[PDB]
């Protein structure tokens, strides 16, 4: 159906809602591998907190926030996500309820990701965006 990418319609976003500058944005075009919205991050030219709010108006998706998780995980299995790849990805399971495995997700555009984990999991998912640190915090705390 094909109109923008979901990566090109955040960008817009956050030049429209002045969460980014348009001379940062013409100054960063890779190149570690790196994403646009990987590179505006890693610049520091886009907050995580933007990143993840203009992720979620765009997907329609909601926010999820580290008072809302606990100091351990909650229960369920959960297969075919290491740890590392939790880290990679900067994603992180946090519950299964009617079905479905709540993800809390930093960049929930990328659809490789997500393709990756709901091949490796078998399981339908929810996706909460959550800021990338706080994904980050919680990976840890829960795990190594
Ligand atoms: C470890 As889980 C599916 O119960 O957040």
């Amino acid at each position: 159906m094909e109109q923008r990418s979901a990566e090109t319609r955040i960008v817009e976003a956050l030049l429209e809602r002045r969460r980014l500058k348009d001379t940062d944005l013409v100054r960063a075009r890779q190149e570690s591998g790196m994403g646009l919205l990987a590179l505006l991050g890693r610049l520091g030219l886009v907050s995580e907190r933007d990143h993840a709010e203009t992720c979620a108006e765009v997907l329609g998706l909601p926010l999820v926030d580290a008072r809302q998780l606990g100091d351990t995980p909650p229960e369920m299995e959960v297969q075919g996500l290491s740890l590392r790849f939790l880290k990679q990805f900067h994603l992180c399971p946090v519950g299964e309820r009617d079905g479905r495995l709540d993800l809390w997700i930093a960049d929930p555009y990328d659809d490789y990701a997500i393709d990756a984990v709901r091949l490796a999991t078998g399981l339908p998912l929810l996706l909460h965006v959550g800021l990338r640190s706080e994904i980050d915090d919680l990976i840890e705390r829960w795990y190594g």
